[PDB]
């Protein structure tokens, strides 16, 4: 069920990470360190506070466009 939730959040955090850092809007950070530093406020990145390694990993793998 958390697997089902994780996938839901996967898309929504990409929706969040894209909403913030889109194609042309904001460049997708070179490192998740600066990403999360600026990101920390939008609660969808708090949706993976217990699934940290997942969130860092998807962020990098997201790829805009």
């Amino acid at each position: 069920n958390e697997r089902r939730i994780l996938e839901q959040k996967k898309h929504y955090f990409w929706l969040l990470l894209q909403r913030t850092y889109t194609k042309t809007g904001k460049p997708k950070p070179s490192t998740w360190d600066l990403a999360s530093k600026e990101l920390g406020e939008s609660l969808e990145y708090k949706a993976l506070g217990d699934e940290d390694n997942i969130r860092r990993q998807i962020f990098e793998d997201f790829k805009p466009e």
